[PDB]
């Protein structure tokens, strides 16, 4: 590896590890912000379009309600996102501003990325040109080589959590799966369509999910569906096992065989985990024309700007019912959020 990455991703661990072994907690509170629009809703959270009272600023804050995460299994899951936030950095991550807890909920207020979900816009046009997909996929083969460096694993690529900013770059969001591995891990979490066969099956499983859910999305990104697309979950799964996949003849050649590579059953032989690391997919030919240091370093212009009026502008987010945020009067699961 040239000393220049050596020595970046050395700096950037030293960076990441004095955040992590003593990681912020409580800089703000509720009552610091207005709440202006429900942006997202599932089944132990939000995310919440609010503005900070004295600055002006707006921020994507995601609410967790505590008794929720304990029913559905999500402890860890969310002890997890918050550390890792709070201690990563890296232009192509959302970043976190605050986090805090009360009695009912956890909250990180996160950057708001006003440009809207890169699912959005794929489904808006139907697919995007390869140069366009490629200018994506260097972003996120980027951010993995920072990730997977710090023993992170982000296990949620999907092209819902990319979110494309005022540049028209991505910032990935939505940390909940995310987790510091050396070795590795067991937990069956990710979208369907994105999983590795090594998730599908229960085993032992390490970085090489996140490369194969790259394939995934470069796929998808490039021919408007992922690839094992079928009507139900277990239809889907038989298809990612299979070891088969068919590509759109307006696939350039370069762009299957990196594919195959990617989309390889066979972690043992898949870009992204044989020897030379990263290195064998930055250099692939699907890549030729790609500056990594340019991407890296926000120089090259955007495939294209998101529409919006500025940055409280909600029009590229979809409409939910509004609910309360509702504080109890009792603490909630006090002991098991105590490092949150
Ligand atoms: N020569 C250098 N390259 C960089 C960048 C751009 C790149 O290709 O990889 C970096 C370092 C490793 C993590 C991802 C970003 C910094 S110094």
């Amino acid at each position: 590896e040239q000393e220049s990455v050596k020595e970046f991703l050395a700096k950037a661990k030293e960076e990441f590890l004095k955040k992590w072994e003593s990681p912020s907690q409580n800089t703000a509170q509720l009552d610091h912000f207005d709440r202006i629009k429900t942006l997202g809703t599932g089944s132990f959270g939000r995310v919440m379009l609010v503005k900070h009272k004295e600055t002006g600023n707006h921020y994507a804050m995601k609410i967790l309600d505590k008794q929720k995460v304990v029913k559905l299994k999500q402890i860890e899951h969310t002890l997890n996102e918050k550390r890792i936030l709070q201690a990563v950095n890296f232009p192509f991550l959302v970043k976190l501003e605050f986090s805090f807890k009360d009695n009912s909920n956890l909250y990180m207020v996160m950057e708001y990325v006003p440009g809207g979900e890169m699912f959005s816009h794929l489904r808006r046009i139907g697919r995007f040109s390869e140069p366009h997909a490629r200018f994506y996929a260097a972003q996120i083969v980027l951010t993995f080589e920072y990730l997977h460096s710090l023993d992170l694993i982000y296990r949620d690529l999907k092209p819902e959590n990319l979110l494309i900013d005022q540049q028209g770059y991505i910032q990935v969001t939505d940390f909940g799966f995310a987790k510091r591995v050396k070795g590795r891990t067991w937990t069956l979490c990710g979208t369907p369509e994105y999983l590795a066969p090594e998730i599908i099956l229960s085993k032992g499983y390490n970085k090489a999910v996140d490369w194969w859910a790259l394939g995934v999305l470069i796929y998808e990104m490039a021919a408007g569906y992922p690839p094992f697309f079928a009507d139900q979950p277990i239809q889907i799964y038989e298809k990612i096992v299979s070891g088969k996949v068919r590509f759109p003849s307006h696939f350039s050649s370069d762009l299957k065989d990196l594919l195959r590579n990617l989309l390889q059953v066979d972690l043992t032989k898949r870009f992204g985990n044989l020897k030379n690391g990263v290195n064998d997919i930055k250099n692939h030919k699907w890549f030729a024309t790609t500056d990594w240091i340019a991407i890296y370093q926000r120089k090259v212009e955007a495939p294209f700007i998101p529409k919006f009026k500025g940055p409280g502008d909600t029009s590229n987010f979809d409409d939910y019912e509004e609910e309360e945020i509702r504080v109890s009067i009792n603490e909630k699961c006090g002991k098991e959020f105590t490092e949150f």
